[PDB]
C-alpha cells in the first residue's frame, strides 16, 4: 500500500528530549508524505519496553538504550557526550572544569530511569567521585530552569545542553569525569524487520536524522 | 530543629510543567533559608500517589489532582483555564477558535494519565466534539516545537501556553469548549498535617507561589 494510503498508527518510545528533537520535524514530514497516519508516544519503560517492542505494541524506540540487544537492530542516528552546564556568571564555575571543582560543587542529579543515562550516577560513584545532590529530578527537560536561578551544576547531553544555552544563560565545560559516548539509535525489533510499514517509517527517521553521511 | 540544621530530604510530586515553575524559585530560597535540606521529585503516580503519601513516601504533591480526597488537605496557589494554541502564521487558525474550526483542525493530543488534564480527551468527547488526534504525546512539556513546525493545535493550560508563546512563536485562542476550571493547589496528608518540617515546607511554599492575596 502506498504511504498515502496508510490510515495506521505507530507507536514511538523515546524521552522528553527526544520527544522535542524528533516529533517536530517528523509531523512536518508526514503531513507532507503519508498524512492519514496517525502517531502516538510514550516514555521508555524498561521493565516493559522489550515485551512491547517483541508484541509489536511499540513499533521503534530512539535514544540511549543500551538494554535493547539479541533479538532487536540499531541504526546509529548520532553520537555525543555528556557535559557539565551551569548558568553563565556562576561564581566560581570554570571551564574547563576540574575534577576537583565538579566535586566540590552542588549538583542537580537526574535519574533518567529507563535508559543509559540512568548509567551516571553509578558510573560516576563507582570512579569515587562523590556529588553533593542538592536536588534529585527524575528526567532532563526542566534542568535548564533550575540552573539559572541557582549556583548548580547538571551533568548532561551535550546537543540539550547547547538548546539551553541561550534561552536559560547557561554555559558548559567539558566533563572532567570519564563518562561513556551517548550513541541514539533508531531500534526495532527482528520480528518486523521486514513489515513494509515499519521499513517506510525507519527510513523516515534515517532520511531527516540520520548523520552518517552528514559528519 | 531550626532550618539551618535539617538535613532532611523531602520528596515532591509534580508535572514535567510544574517542575519548571515550582523548583527554580524554591531551590534559590532554599539556598538562602535551609541549604542542608535535599529535595528530590517524581512525577504524579495515580496508582501509588495517595498510598505513597499515607506512607510518608512523597511528602507533598502539586498540580491538578482531583482525586486527593477524604484524608487529604490543599491549599489553593492559583487557578486559570485551558487555551487553544497553534503557531503564530497559522494559515487558517484563528483567535477567538469558532467549535466549528476546533473540530475541523488536526490536534496533538495530550494524555496526562495521573492528573486532572488527563481529563480533557473525555470531556470534549462525551460532548461530542470529535478531534482527529493526527499526534498523541504523554505529558506537555514537548507541545512548543511541535506546534511551531506543524499546522496541529492543542488544549492547553494557559499558564503554560502563554510560556511558550514568544519561544517557540505561538498564539492562542480562548477555548470554545465548555473546559473546566484548572485549580493548582498545594496537597499533603492529614498524617502529616502537623509535623513540624512538613508545615515549614509547605509555609515556603505558600510564601513564594500563592496568589490568595496577590490577586
Ligand atoms: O538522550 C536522548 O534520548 C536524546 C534524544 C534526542 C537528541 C539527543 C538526546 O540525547
Ligand atoms: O502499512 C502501512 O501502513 C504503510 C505505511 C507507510 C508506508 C508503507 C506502508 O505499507
Ligand atoms: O498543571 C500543572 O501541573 C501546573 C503546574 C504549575 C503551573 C501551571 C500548571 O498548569
Ligand atoms: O524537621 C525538619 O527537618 C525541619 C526542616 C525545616 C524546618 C523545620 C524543621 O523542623
Amino acid at each position: 500500500m502506498d504511504p498515502f494510503a496508510s490510515t495506521r498508527t505507530f507507536n514511538l518510545a523515546m524521552t522528553d528530549i527526544g520527544e522535542m528533537y524528533f516529533m517536530p520535524p517528523l509531523m512536518e514530514a508526514l503531513a507532507q508524505r503519508a498524512p492519514h497516519i496517525q502517531i502516538s508516544t510514550l516514555r521508555p519503560n524498561a521493565g516493559n519496553l522489550k515485551e512491547d517492542m517483541e508484541s509489536g505494541a511499540v513499533d521503534l524506540a530512539l535514544g540511549l538504550l543500551p538494554e535493547l540487544q539479541t533479538g532487536f537492530f540499531q541504526r546509529r542516528l548520532f553520537r555525543h557526550r555528556y557535559v557539565c552546564m551551569f548558568r553563565k556568571d556562576h561564581p566560581s564555575a570554570k571551564s574547563p572544569m576540574s575534577l576537583k571543582q565538579f566535586t566540590e560543587l552542588e549538583h542537580v542529579g537526574v535519574v533518567a530511569l529507563n535508559t543509559g543515562h540512568g548509567e551516571v550516577d553509578g558510573l560516576l560513584e563507582r570512579a569515587g567521585i562523590k556529588r553533593r545532590m542538592r536536588l534529585v529530578v527524575p528526567h532532563f527537560i526542566a534542568i535548564g530552569p533550575i540552573l539559572h536561578s541557582t549556583d548548580l551544576i547538571a551533568t548532561v547531553p551535550q546537543r540539550f545542553a547547547v538548546r539551553c544555552e541561550v534561552p536559560f544563560g547557561l554555559t558548559t565545560s567539558p566533563h572532567p569525569a570519564k563518562l561513556p559516548d551517548i550513541a541514539i539509535n533508531l531500534f526495532w525489533h527482528a520480528k518486523y524487520n521486514r513489515d513494509p510499514g515499519n521499513m517506510w517509517l525507519r527510513q523516515l527517521f534515517v532520511e531527516l536524522f540520520s548523520e552518517a553521511h552528514h559528519h
